[PDB]
């Protein structure tokens, strides 16, 4: 039928989507800012749709419960028909690809290590061979699943430690992991995507650092319910935006034009 | 109907597909080796098909003629029904995505600069601001199209020079560009994908180098004719291989276990 206003699910994750400081003064899409707010506007312009930004109710990316088989997060909003499209730093994974459609990637990333400056850790192997510095991941996301599923010795060692560590090493939001790095005096390291790590490294108080090579190599895609008619035009818009350099412009806008820690 | 032997189109490009030194002694798929030969075997195993490797007749990646609208290269073999799948370092681009299907990417890359060691060039901006050192790209590929289409000032300057330079700066194969870098005493620089650049930098005679940041950020996908029933299983196999670390293993096998230029 006729075109309808598209419900966009997204997540508060800096610098992809952030509440504007003065958001209580504002209405609708204007409340938010960030890389994915700008991306949404570009994809909607190129595909010719009107849209409403909504923040995922449960604050999660999307995982399936092993007992109930119910999807949560942004993936769940798509699967159950609550949103029409997810425009967020949503990692392309096998499990997710089987239940939703993804565009080609709009940004690349890998899992990485964040430390408080001066922590004596340079690698995942170093984490795995000691115990004084605790380490963990986000819940309900792809980084947790990476460790849980890994058959690679160093990552399996790390998961075996993380799943049983007390107190819990897992966090509900990225911001919580960063806060824990910052407040734990070098005794917590956080495993998170390179894109988020690199953003935070250039924010005040400039007390974190990315160390080591990335652990994997993957990407974020725009997600639609399986078989949706938005899938094909959204995919072509991501490739056009990539080829026009708009994705690179946006990355510079929100990472390194935002840098507060000098050159 | 019943499963049939799958015709794979690919291209001789090191270290993705190479003739084994003793290939005249060998038959069929056994003649070839490389990252994409190993990838083909893995994708065929995971998808349950038998296959035949074939080298693209015309030795091209795939471009459309602006007059005739005919596709050449591996893209053409897919479009015209001569091959069932392309398993090669085939860049995901808008123009191509409109006519064939691509898996999610199996490797990431960007356009990059190769120099003979000691050449006084550190960047694309440096190339663009001088004339003593000639520079060019491969024909019938995505790097040429990147420059031809760019509205970015430095890249448009470079294309304006390249399209009219005499003698021609363009090459028919990667190997030809490398040979030209090596033989031109620092007076030719070659624009090529980072993956190929980094491979060649670790091969004897160890006289080339990658300089500068990548110019773009993209990926290679496995390609199938539009609407083919191999598309979905091939895409899931690429994601499973990525998540199992097989893609990373293969990259180390063919890049850095193959390195001849020391540590
Ligand atoms: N900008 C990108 O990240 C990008 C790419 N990024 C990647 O290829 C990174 N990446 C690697 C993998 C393998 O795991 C993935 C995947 F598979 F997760 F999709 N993304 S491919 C590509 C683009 C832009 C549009 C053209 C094609
Ligand atoms: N991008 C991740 C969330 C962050 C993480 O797991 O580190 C996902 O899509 O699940
Ligand atoms: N990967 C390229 C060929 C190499 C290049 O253009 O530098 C293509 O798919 O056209
Ligand atoms: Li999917
Ligand atoms: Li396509």
């Amino acid at each position: 039928g006729a075109n309808k206003t598209v419900v966009v699910t997204t997540i508060l994750e800096s610098p992809y989507v952030m509440m504007k400081k003065n958001h209580e003064m504002l209405e609708g899409n204007e409340r938010y800012e960030g890389y994915c707010v700008d991306l949404a506007a570009e994809i909607a312009k190129h595909c010719g749709f009107k849209y409403k930004l909504t923040i995922v109710g449960d604050g999660k990316y999307g995982a399936r419960d092993a007992d109930t088989k119910i999807w949560n997060g942004m993936v769940g909003e798509l699967v159950y028909g609550k949103a029409d499209i997810a425009i967020a730093p949503l990692t392309i994974t096998l499990v997710r690809e089987e239940v939703i459609d993804f565009s080609k990637p709009f940004m690349s990333l890998g899992i990485s290590i964040m430390i408080k400056k001066g922590t004596p850790i340079e690698s995942a192997e170093d984490l795995s061979k000691q115990t004084e510095i605790a380490y963990g991941t986000l819940d309900s996301g792809s980084t947790k699943e990476f460790f849980r599923r890994s058959k690679i010795a160093v990552f399996d060692k790390m998961w075996t430690y993380m799943r049983s560590a007390e107190p819990s090493v897992f966090v509900r939001t990225t911001a919580e992991g960063v806060a824990r790095v910052r407040k734990s005096k070098g005794k917590y390291a956080y495993l998170l995507e390179s894109t988020m790590n690199e953003y935070i490294e250039q924010r005040k108080p400039c007390d974190t650092m990315k160390v080591g090579g990335n652990l994997d190599s993957k990407g974020y895609g725009i997600a639609t319910p399986k078989g949706s008619s938005l899938g094909t035009p959204v995919n072509l818009a991501v490739l056009k935006l990539s080829e026009q350099g708009v994705l690179d412009k946006l990355k510079n806008k929100w990472w390194y034009d935002k840098g507060e820690c000098g050159a």
